[PDB]
């Protein structure tokens, strides 16, 4: 297990534009296109992202291409974020994946707002951090994925993803 396999379990793979758990147009492996309710707006974003006329449909290779971009950019952005960088660097490589997963789902700003949980993670107070992470819109709206992510933070193991 690694970050790519983890996010592929959590996000799935779809080759046509669809609506994510928040109702927003998405494609591929969790590639958010737009928060606009306009499918045309989402289609324009898609064509821009891939560099061709897709009218809402991509290939698996294209989906994987966006996915690696998105993972790479989530890591890079964490390392440029003053709140998230120290936490990332303090964590072992398995727990780092949980942090990347959260950024992939809710964005850097949203994760950086988890001030108290971030502190508990930096302190290696794993059970306390796990309790705190669950007191969130995040957990309420996607509880089973949040549980997996939280278990990864709490344990530093892949037990919540072996075998999905
Ligand atoms: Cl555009
Ligand atoms: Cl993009
Ligand atoms: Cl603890
Ligand atoms: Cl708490
Ligand atoms: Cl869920
Ligand atoms: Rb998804
Ligand atoms: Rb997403
Ligand atoms: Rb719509
Ligand atoms: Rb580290
Ligand atoms: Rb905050």
């Amino acid at each position: 297990m690694n970050i790519f396999e983890m996010l592929r379990i959590d996000e799935g793979l779809r080759l046509k534009i669809y609506k994510d758990t928040e109702g927003y147009y998405t494609i591929g492996i969790g590639h958010l296109l737009t928060k606009s309710p306009s499918l045309n707006a989402a289609k324009s974003e898609l064509d821009k992202a891939i560099g061709r006329n897709c009218n809402g449909v991509i290939t698996k290779d294209e989906a994987e291409k966006l996915f690696n971009q998105d993972v790479a950019a989530a890591v890079r952005g964490i390392l440029r974020n003053a709140k998230l960088k120290p936490v990332y660097d303090s964590l072992d490589a398995v727990r780092e994946c949980a942090l990347i997963n959260m950024v992939f789902q809710m964005g850097e700003t949203g994760v950086a707002g988890f001030t108290n949980s971030l502190r508990m993670l930096q302190q290696k107070r794993w059970d306390e951090a796990a309790v705190n992470l669950a007191k969130s819109r995040w957990y309420n709206q996607t509880p089973n994925r949040a549980k997996r992510v939280i278990t990864t933070f709490r344990t530093g193991t892949w037990d919540a993803y072996k075998n999905l």
